[PDB]
């Protein structure tokens, strides 16, 4: 069982978190849905929403859809959807997260 301990430690490395900044207001607070190339982005632990904090002054709300892993599967169109009683928006942005790995002929 029982022994000494040890350790050891490795190059550092940085990693490819990416953020998609985002802003929604409204009143009351719009609910939020993620598209990835037009179709339902259903949220994981490595694509997820997340908020800044509340400025305490103004109804906006900030934050970043957070993507903790991408690769070039990740490669594509976003659309962040927002509604509330009053009314409904869209926004799309396009992004690359890594180069399409290459092939052989």
């Amino acid at each position: 069982v029982s022994f000494p301990a040890s350790v050891q430690l490795h190059t550092a490395v940085e990693m490819h978190h990416w953020c998609i900044p985002f802003s929604v207001d409204g009143q009351p607070a719009p609910s939020l849905r993620w598209l990835f190339n037009g179709s339902v982005l259903n949220e994981t632990s490595f694509i997820f929403t997340e908020f800044l904090e509340p400025a305490a002054n103004e109804t906006v709300r900030h934050g970043c859809l957070r993507l903790n892993q991408p690769t070039h599967v990740n490669n594509g169109n976003y659309t962040l959807l927002a509604a509330n009683p009053f009314g409904q928006a869209s926004a799309s942005i396009m992004a690359a997260f890594m180069d399409n790995p290459f092939e052989f002929n």
